[PDB]
Formats: C-alpha cells, structure tokens, sequence
C-alpha cells in the first residue's frame, strides 16, 4: 500500500529561516521599502479648450475631458482629500488651431496655460505639473517637427519644445515634463530655463525611459494624438531596449533632469530597477499608463482580480521597484483608500 | 498675434545622440540582450485522476484538465511544432485521495508519476519538469504539514517534499521545482537526490522568488487549491518583501538550485532583474501565472489591447529583465507565432 | 567570579529568557546585552521551540557605550555593580568592530537590527543601510538624545516638534525604517496634521 | 516554584568573538579610524567693526563679539595652547553698511579683512579661513543679490561672492569657505582665484552639504543675519534631500572645492558618512554649529550629560563618520582636555 514517505532530514541552517520577519501583518508593511501615501501621486488632468467641457473618454474609464469652467468643481474634492500635485495635458478641439509647428503648444488662450493660471489663483497649494510636447498640436499628430520626408527634425522639434517647456514656467507651472523622446531636449529645455531665470523654480521631470507598446490605447482618445502615417517607434524605445533606456535614463541625468519618469510602469518594473540606481539620487517616479490602467479595470469586470486588491499590489510594486512618485488615473480612488 | 516661438539651441552634442541605433526594424532585434526562441517555453500540464479526463478549465482559458488517455493526442501536434518542455500537475479527483500529509503526492498510480512515464515512453525528447508541493494533495489545501494550531510544520513539511521530489525523480522526471516556499526546502531536496544519487541527473529549479497577490485566480480552479482557514501569506512572500525576495534567491542559489522561478512575473519583473544580478549564473524563469495570462484575454476582449502583440511585449520584458526561460499558457501560440 | 561576563552562561540565559517571552505571546525579541553570539543561541532555541517562523529577531547589533543612557538608568534601575559597561558595549570611535557586529548578527539570524544611540551614530545607520540592506533597520532614540531635546527646547535653544521632526527624519535619511522613541505619542498627534 | 533555564548551547563559534579587540582602554583608541588631535580644531571667530569690542552673544555660551583691538589678548594664550587655525565672520555694526549688494563684504576696512591683516602681523603661524557670504552685509540678510521678486539672483550673487573670496585672498587669507550654498559659486570662485593668479595659494573649503534646520539658532545673535521675508529653504538643503547633499558634493568637488564642510554635523552624520565616500580625496570638515553647541551646554545644565564627555563623544563621532576636520566652539576647551 502506497504510504507516506518522510526523508531523513538534517538540522534546520539558521541561514534557511527568513519566516520570522514576516510572519505578522505588521510586518508586511516593516518589509517595505517605501510605504505608500497621498502625496506621492500626481493625478493627470485633460483640458479642453471648452470651459464648459465635461465628457467622458471612451477608452478612459472615469476620466473626462473637462473645461476650465468645470474645473473647480471636479478638483475642490480632491484636494480636499489630499491631492497634492496634477499633471495637465492640453486638448484643443477647437478648428484650425493645429499646425505644422504646433503654435498652439504654448497658446495663453489655450487649455493648458488657461488651466495653470486658474489652478494657481483656486489652488495655490497644489503642485502643477505640465506635460511637454507637440503631438497633441500638430497636424500629423507627431510629438515635434517633422522634416519634409516626415522623420522628425530634432533641431527645429527640441528648439521648439524648449520654448514651449519655458512658456509653461512663464505662465507658472512649478514642473515640466518632456514626452518627447527627441534626442537632446532635455538639455535645450534646462538652457531656455536658466536664460529665462526659471531653473531655480522649475523642476525638470524628463520622460527617460518611454518605451513604444500595446499600452498607449486609451490615451488616444483622450488627447486625441494619432500619428499621421508611420509609428512612433522612431523616438519610443524598443520594449526590449535595455541598453538604450540606461543610456537615456544617464544621458538625461546628465542633461539636467531634476527627476525621471518610467513608463509605461508595471510591463517595465525592471526599468525602474536600473533607474534606480543610475539615477539613484534622482526622484523615480512611475507612469501607469492608459492601457495598464484599462487592462486593471477589464480584468476586475470580468471577475479575473479585484480592483482594489490588484491596484494595491501594481502600485505598490512601483514603489518596491524604486519611484517615489506616482501618475495614476486610479489617484481618485487611493485618495480614499489611503485613509483607512 | 500668438505665433511659434523657436528658443536659440547650441550645436547639438553627440551624447545626446541615441537615435542611430534603433531607426530601422533589425535594429529593434540586435538591441534585444535576449531574443525569444522555442526552446525557451515552457508549457504547464494539469494531469487528472481520470485517464479520459479532458475538461476545460473556467478561469484559465485554452487549459484543460487532461487524463493520460487524452495526452498523446493533445502533446503531438505541440511537440510537432518544437515543445521541447513541460511542468507536470497533479490533479487527483478520486475520493477520499487526500490526507494531513499529502501521501497521494507520490502515487506511483497518481496522475503525476503516470504522466511522467507516459512522456518518457512516448516523448522520449520531451523535457520533464515536475511541480513539487502539496497543496494539492493535502485535506487542508495548504502546501505542507501543518501543525495542530494551522501553522506549517517546516520540519515534517520539508520531510515529506523532499521524498516526493526524489520520488519523482525517481519515476523519471528530468527536473523538480519546489513551488512550497518553505524555508530551507532546497537543501533537504538537494540532500535527498544526492543520498538517492539523482542529484547529477535532476534540474532543481526553485520558486525562489513566489509572492502572494491577486494574480493565482484561475490556477485554484484548475488545480482545485483553495486554502483552507487563513491566508497563504504565511510563506508566500509579501508583495513589497523585496528584501526578503532576494534573501530567498540568494539561499535557495546556495542551497543546491540549479535555476529559479520569479513568481508572478510582469507584475515582478524589477524582482528578475535583482535575481539576474544575485543568481547571475543560474538561469532564472519567469512564470506568467493565470492571474495575468487570464488578465491578458480578458484585456485583448474588451479591446484594450491586441493578444498577440500583448503578449509578446510582456513576454519579451521578461527576457528583458533577465530572463531566459518562460511558463507560460501561451506557450501553444508562440509556438506559431515564432514561426513567423 | 572575577566579575567579567560569562558568554557561554549569559547566553544560554539569554536564549531562554527571549524563547520564554515568544512562549509566553510576544512577536518579536530584541537582545540588547550585545554578548558576542547571542543572536546564534537565541535563534537556534527560537528553531527548538517551534517559534522561529513566527518570532521577529530585532538584534541591538549596534549598540555604542556613551554618555547618553542617563534617564534609562531611572525608569529602569540598572546601575552597573562595579566596573564599566565598556566590555561588550562598543566603543564610540569603534566603526570598525560595529560593521563587524552588524555583519555577524545578521548571519546569525537577526531579522532587522537596532542602532542605538541614534542621532550621535547616524553614520553608522548609514553603514547598516548596507550592510544590512536586506533587513529592515530600527533607529532608537535613547533617553539621553530624548531629554537632551527637552532639555534644549526649555533653554529656548530649539523648537521642540521642529527639531523632533529634523532628529525623526534624520534617521529615516541615514537608512533606518523603523523607530524607537519616546516621542511616539507626540507623533502619532503630528502625522495628522 | 519559577527557576533559571538554561538551554542546551553549541560550541562557541570564532566568528561570534570580535570581544578581543576592545577589552583594553588602549584598544579603544586601536580601534579608532582617526584620532582627535590639535591640529584638527577649527575656532570661529566673529569680528567687530567696533576695534574695542568683546560683547557676549546671547546663545552663543563662552563666545564673544570681538574687535580688532581685543583679538590679540584674546588669540594669544588659544595660540600658545595649539590653535592652529581660525574662520573668520564678520559682523559690521555701523549704520549705513549695510546695501542690496553687500559691498562691505570686501571692505578693505571691514573687520573682516582687517582681522585677516591683524592676524597675518601678529601670528603669522595662524592658519586663516574666511567664511564667504553676503547675509551679514545685505540689507534683507540673505546670503545673495536677490530678484526684485526676493529670490536669489544666481549670476550675480556668484559674480559678487568670487569678487569677495579673490579679495580676501588678495587680503591674506589662507583659505576661503563660501557658505551661500547657491548654484555653480564654487566654479566662479575658482575661475576668479585662477585669474587672480591666487588658486595655487588658496584653499577652497566650500560648504557642499548646508542643510536648512532649527540649528542656527544662537549664530543668528553673534553674526545679526536674520532673513527678510521668506524662508532660506531655498538654497539650503532640505533636511531629508540626501540625494540632493550627494549631488552637491560631487558638484562642488569637481567644480574646484579643496575640501568640504557638512554642517550641522552631528544631526547630519550619516551624510559626513556619503561625503567620505564621494569624496574620498579630499579632506572633509564638520561645522559644529551655533545651535548643537548650544545644545549640549543646555543639557548638561540641567545634567542630563558631562560636558567634557558629551563633547568628547560629538567630536569622535565626526571623526568617525569620515571627518578629519572640525569647526566648533570648544575648540579652547580641546586645546586643554587634549593635553591630559
Ligand atoms: C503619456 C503621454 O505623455 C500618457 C499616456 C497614458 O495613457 O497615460
Ligand atoms: C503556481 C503553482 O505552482 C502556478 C500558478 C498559475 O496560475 O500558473
Ligand atoms: C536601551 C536599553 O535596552 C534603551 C536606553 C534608553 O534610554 O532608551
Ligand atoms: C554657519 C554660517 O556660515 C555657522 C552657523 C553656526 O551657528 O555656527
Ligand atoms: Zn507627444
Ligand atoms: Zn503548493
Ligand atoms: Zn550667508
């Protein structure tokens, strides 16, 4: 008869017990190497060029495109539950407003100067972060100036770019954060910044290491960026570009970044891991995209993970990975839950 | 009139300059440190009581809990298509099977030692890598001997999985990988092949690195694991435990593993880069648990994102992060899409 | 009899007194004689009673001899019989032998470490940090650094919570992830706001 | 009845025995990286333009507003008893000295470069650093030219203060100390003591690691530079920036510094600590400042520590954390407790 077979074992090695440091719940938290709190996340925010705008992206599951008229309503809770900074993505709607040179980029009368200016007079307290780029301005869609061949021209692009980083300061956004991907426009940016004397009051966070990918989806609908013939893996890192986003992450650095943003995040937690030692004196902070965020949401409807459970264990997997920072679609929601 | 504004750029640096080496489609490839190959996957294989066994599993789409009987017919055209390996699990549904110390584990007659000896008679060239645990075979669900309280009981635990991995090893299984977590279980495995002079011809390729998450959905119906009283955060490694994470690579590596497991794997994957680092030498596998791969579908259905493209993003950070070896469900399609 | 601790005795106390108190219900135990492999004997009887899986060792790996122990000396009335405590407590310059100390512990089964005092051997929290990078460590505010705040603070030297805050958050900078301190319930005030 | 357990004990391991290197008082000072020795000390003196002066500060205990005519009965017997070296602060008293640009700083009649000739005559053995700063001659009290906003003005500020440090040099200074901490000084300091043809005779110890803190308390009396409006957050470290203390040290060093000062010090250990490692080669000060001074004179009055000890042990502390080098207040009294 087939019975239980126990070896013949040796005495326990100390070196094999690591069960007493996390055996209580407690602990969970002690094994942390960076716990979780509200000031670590950065909501993004999509204004339109229609101050009474308020509607719903498709793609982006309670997240709406809304109009400096609706803002205060919409962020006066939020703040209230502690959001400390917002990331503003501009979205002119508005007819003949696109060009080859993405004038609009830094138009005052557009969403995101107008919104800078009332988030600073309503909010004073909250930090503004401001996306830097031109694809949601040009007619192609592109994020910079496009030769005539439609290959970016990284000359004219990063000397554009560098105007519009310094306009968003101009106007009085605390941060400004480069999308682009162009070789070298970190550099431009820091010179416009210290020519304009706004370097010592213009935090710097470069998108180092964005990577090209499935996970952009929803972000499409919302911006309203689809490029215009050919794919943008001309400037976004190959998914498996190791290499290159450790030269991007040190050539950044380099360039004057005050800090680093990795994303997507949860598909490239092991880029956050090189960032943070190469740019281990840099705050890291992690960019949970569209499409991570969508895929959380699909698969909690479809009773494959709980939300809740699911975007603790993402988020907090950032942190463990090294950010400190967090740009999430899901801040509502933490904002909440952080309190119990 | 608001018009494009063009900042004055210095002559732009070569260090600036990263573009030159991904502009074209190959280079995407010769900047991969790892391409994905066919021998490199590995497909999971839920064995069941019953020979003619062949039920589809809820949770995990395309999985099916198969008995011998349907094997052959199912293994062929996979095999045909360069399978080179396979993780054997057992799932004993006849009653009255399971017990407090898991006897069924090693059932000569139990589905996993009648798979192995079924592969090795008619896949001679088939790879064999058992799961070892008991968690399926235990009355409790747990995966080892627990004590009166609930606890696990290391000693009795690590006692009794050690003679089933040998066992199976001695039944024909090429490799062992330990999916307990139990401190110290290595080394008595380790210590039992060498006493049973297996060591020399069995793979130990540990779960090193397996954390407790929202992500073992669909496996608990598959294999039918639940729990029994309490959590499994007991051994499975907090979510946040990366200090603990790489405290269990380094002792598993020198407690006799000859390769590791990082367990989930996206959501984990700043945890394969430190395991690169720490078990340099070893290859290390990613496992895409059920969590994520039913994550993948539920994701690609409600349009979030393309499967195949998905799915090899996530795969190729795998190898990114230092991988060089996968389990995963998917394993059937890049067997045709490598192909391409 | 000469005076001098007995290692081997002490130790084999020691091991029983911290399995005794797991017995009795208690999470974790934190060794703060600082008898050369303490640690060792404490997790192997933790390994023979069947609590090693459930009982966190928080070794005192670094703890220094200083002039900084005083109001502990009241509240807890061990005034040393003879002789200075500077046999097994680690000298202040002793960077040296404190590394090694933080080293061993570890081997022998610490879970985390304590580094005590805190504010006067920040840099050695620092060292801990890598040392011990894998392990949570505890900074601990002992009752001299304690009072010397209050005391400062009364001379109008320095502003109470602000310095609280710069000394805190000045132990989490050198490394440290837990703390031990008296200042605990003014904290749990402060955080709030 | 309760009785002493005893449990079973293996035999003492080698490895657990580190005891022998410190059972000896000689072995206490065997086991010291560095010993504290005269040479090391660093007294700070603050001159007057009043030449007969000698006031008290309030929160400075022991340390007195000096003018030149009081300096030499005053430095004589510090001088006899070892005092190898000194860091002078100037404090101008007259009205109308004070502007928007600091002039006086400079001030061939200033006490400043008065002490610096006073002290060349007198003790020409007297190793002379002056600590480089605007605060104490601005009319607002800050350490630059500020903005017309309030904020510090970079470009001048560092053109002002290389204009100080070259004429403290061209004074007779043996080595400047810039305590601004603003931006790319250090550079400037360098290039002008270059220009000057004074950079091979001039030691430049430059206050790289300046936290911002409740510390400074009792320098705030003895030197009269309370800020106007605003916090000095803006240039001094954030207490928690160590990252930021990491990057500045290494900018300082590669921008000329020939040594570098971490103040507050004993608060701030583990960054003497980051400091030892990133600058190696350079010989690294502490600045035991106003309020830790303070501090202890305060705790010892109401015994809660030894004088004599509590210092002896502050002082081996930063000898320990990396330091070779120390500014502080007792210095008259290590020139006395050293000899026995
Ligand atoms: C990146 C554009 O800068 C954000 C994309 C998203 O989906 O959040
Ligand atoms: C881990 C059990 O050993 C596999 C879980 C899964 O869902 O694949
Ligand atoms: C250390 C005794 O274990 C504590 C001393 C104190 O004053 O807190
Ligand atoms: C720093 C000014 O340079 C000295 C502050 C003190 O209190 O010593
Ligand atoms: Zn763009
Ligand atoms: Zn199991
Ligand atoms: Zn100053």
């Amino acid at each position: 008869m087939h019975t239980a077979e126990f070896l013949e074992t040796e005495p326990t090695e100390i070196s094999s017990v690591l069960a007493g440091g996390y055996n209580h719940p407690l602990l969970r938290q002690w094994q942390s190497e960076r716990q979780l709190t509200k000031n670590m996340l950065i909501f993004p925010l999509f204004i339109s060029d229609n101050p009474d705008d308020f509607t719903e992206i498709d793609s982006l599951p309670n997240i709406n495109r809304i109009g400096v008229n609706r803002l205060k309503d919409y962020l006066k809770p939020l703040v209230a539950k502690g959001l400390r900074s917002v990331i503003l993505f501009g979205v002119p709607l508005i007819p003949g407003t696109k060009d080859p040179v993405g004038t609009a980029a830094d138009d005052p009368a557009g969403p995101v100067i107008q919104g800078i200016k009332f988030i600073r007079e309503y909010f004073p307290e909250l930090y503004i972060i401001c996306d830097v780029c031109l694809c949601e301005y040009t007619s192609h869609g592109h994020c910079g100036v496009l030769y005539d061949d439609g290959t970016i021209n990284r000359e004219r692009s990063v000397s554009r770019l560098a105007a519009v980083a310094v306009n968003y300061a101009k106007a009085g956004a605390h941060c400004v954060a480069p999308s682009d991907m162009i070789d070298g426009r970190i550099r431009d940016i820091k010179r416009g910044l210290i020519n304009a004397n706004l370097a010592h009051k213009t935090f710097v966070l470069s998108y180092a290491a964005k990577f090209s990918g499935n996970l952009y989806g929803p972000f499409r609908d919302a911006a309203c960026s689809a490029p215009s013939n050919g794919d943008r893996k001309c400037y976004q890192l190959p998914p498996a570009g190791r290499g290159l986003a450790r030269r991007a992450l040190e050539r950044d650095m380099s360039e004057g970044a005050d800090g680093i943003i990795v994303k997507p995040s949860t598909f490239y937690l092991d880029i956050m891991r090189d960032a943070s030692e190469i740019c281990k004196d840099l705050p890291i902070c992690a960019y949970h995209v569209s499409g991570e965020y969508a895929m959380l949401h699909a698969a909690a409807e479809k009773g494959v993970v709980d939300l809740k459970t699911i975007a603790f264990e993402s988020h907090q997997g950032f942190l463990r990975a090294g950010a400190r920072l967090i740009i999430t679609y899901l801040a509502p929601e933490f904002l909440d839950w952080l309190d119990e």
